[PDB]
């Protein structure tokens, strides 16, 4: 009932209708059906009925609820300890992976408090104040060609990192470096549509297997990033590209924590984008072709629909039920029991 | 190794979707009865024809545990009659119920009692009726047993199987208690919507078939259904989708209420598709912005669509609906934590 470790999958984006895709455009069964223990969460933020990333994930990081842009800070503005905070207290190795630049809202609440979320140059700088010992995403720029001139990666080397610009590597290149981080673009990653391949799942592994070096315990957030992309675009096949890539990850995941026996795997999403909705075929006679499939939209924002909350492993029966956001870090810290 | 619940109420909201269940999370006084659930699962809703299912294949996987062709009731992909819930439920010595807030004869309903090629035959639906073991029901369509095309009087067919019919009003219990079996009709075609003035029929109904099928410590089933949040859906009407779900889960919490109080039955809730691609939408002010403070309610299409849907069990047994699976399955896990014979 007590998982040593924690990874955290974040589908940005996906409500059920977007998870549902995976069951209709892709190629075998969904990693979804692995999950028995299911909930649900309500996902408005201190002061909107519809949150953006911001807030979404700070009430994971952070289990409070906070104001739409917020990275990090309370609904007052002052800075709340996160979980790699609190991990890196209870000597929890950590890591944050996104297909997003590694400074986009989602991973950004899990290392950073800045007062909005688009003080990406500020966010960067605040990783070398974090105790996060690994990540992967892209976001070069912030790092390197930023207004203030600044190399935010000496810096980094100067933490004990070993940065990467170039490629994922095997897990024999990184074994040995204490802290690791992979910058593999200037600003997103590609879309699947571009070639990124299985750079989320990969990630993923490669976290796992560098932060279990020592028998240490670790926490990692994964982030599918561009689900959301995807929705607010109204664009099908890059939304659902997106997510089966995504439940890729999941794959990769559940097969480690089944081995590993010790491993609870939480997987959800921060909000819906796009009223995405799996629709009958349309046809001009214009009717439907119930037969067949037409993904459609009606929205080119977030929407304020639960989400669902999925959950394998030790602890897995604590995230059934309805419940606010904010109370998914309440849930880990039970758990995992790990201190605050 | 789960309990065995001596008596299941199984409640469908038509063409809710999870964006329709949640707009009682902000449209609705109150909490929702929603919130009461702990074991949640996933159905995958497709037809054994179609990706986009319809409420006749869709509500006969729940009756039957069948994939089968849309508006197909209660009958197999091959046209056959396949053997049903209420008529396994019979043959356990169970009493059997169904209520609506459509006509009767409307697909949903249909599936739990009649068995006919097509659910365009109400007329044969309203017959098959006179031919089920069905103990209790209430719901609308006295058009179909008393204005039928083939001038047949089917309500007197109904009351030479043991049937009394009430087309005035819902009485209390105490009014139909001796009543060996009892069915209203209180409508033409459909009860009235919500905002037309429905009010409290589905809990009141509901609450209603409990008490006379639980007499004389019987065990029972009931399916009741909240039949026009579909109808709000297919129109694209948001007020009218929100007032018919919020009455469901009304519902959902008289449900809820007996099962706590009894403690030996399940209550499971669930849908049969979503329909409308209704959106909990960021509200547009005006030379148009999105604000994300409101909700502003909108649909993507006139018709059902594919989304898997959430389950709800709450009661003995209630840990074999989580996770993911077939629609069909929702009839095998209710036999199997019920025990009865097949
Ligand atoms: C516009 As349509 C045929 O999806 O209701
Ligand atoms: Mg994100
Ligand atoms: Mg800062
Ligand atoms: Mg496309
Ligand atoms: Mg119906
Ligand atoms: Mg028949
Ligand atoms: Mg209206
Ligand atoms: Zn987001
Ligand atoms: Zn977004
Ligand atoms: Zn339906
Ligand atoms: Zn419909």
């Amino acid at each position: 009932k007590t998982p040593k470790n924690v990874i955290l999958l974040i589908s940005d984006g996906a409500g059920l209708s977007q998870i549902s895709s995976t069951f209709y455009f892709k190629e075998g069964t969904p990693n979804y059906t692995q999950f028995k223990n299911i909930g649900l969460i309500k996902t408005s933020s201190s002061r909107e009925d519809v949150t953006d990333s911001a807030s979404g994930a700070t009430a994971f990081s952070c289990g409070i609820k906070t104001y739409n842009a917020a990275i990090g800070v309370a609904d007052d503005s002052t800075a709340v300890k996160s979980i790699v905070e609190i991990a890196a207290l209870n000597n929890i190795k950590t890591g944050v992976v996104a297909t997003s630049s590694i400074t986009h809202a989602t991973p950004a609440s899990f290392y950073a408090h800045a007062l909005n979320r688009g003080l990406e140059e500020e966010i960067a700088m605040d990783m070398t104040e974090s105790d996060l010992d690994f990540f992967a995403g892209g976001g070069l720029n912030y790092f390197t060609s930023r207004k203030d001139k600044k190399d935010v990666l000496a810096i980094l080397k100067g933490n004990q990192f070993t940065i990467n610009t170039t490629g994922l590597t095997d897990f024999s290149s990184i074994a040995s470096n204490r802290k690791m981080g992979f910058l593999l673009a200037d600003e997103a990653m590609p879309t699947m549509e571009s070639g990124r391949g299985n750079f989320l799942s990969a990630a993923t592994d490669l976290a796992i297997q560098f932060l279990s070096k020592d028998n240490s315990a670790f926490f990692i957030m994964s982030e599918g990033s561009q689900i959301d992309w995807g929705g607010h675009a109204n664009n099908a096949s890059y939304l659902i590209s997106e997510i089966n890539d995504f439940d890729d990850a999941i794959g990769t995941a559940l097969a480690f924590a089944k081995k590993d026996g010790n491993t609870l795997v939480i997987v959800t999403s921060d909000h819906e984008t796009g009223g995405f909705t799996l629709a009958a075929k349309k046809n001009k006679r214009e009717y439907s072709d119930y037969t067949s499939i037409g993904p459609s939209f009606s929205t080119g924002g977030h929407s304020a629909t639960l989400i669902p909350v999925f959950a394998y492993g030790p602890g897995s029966e604590e995230f059934i039920g309805i419940y606010e956001n904010n109370e998914i870090f309440h849930k880990i810290l039970k758990v995992t029991k790990w201190n605050q």
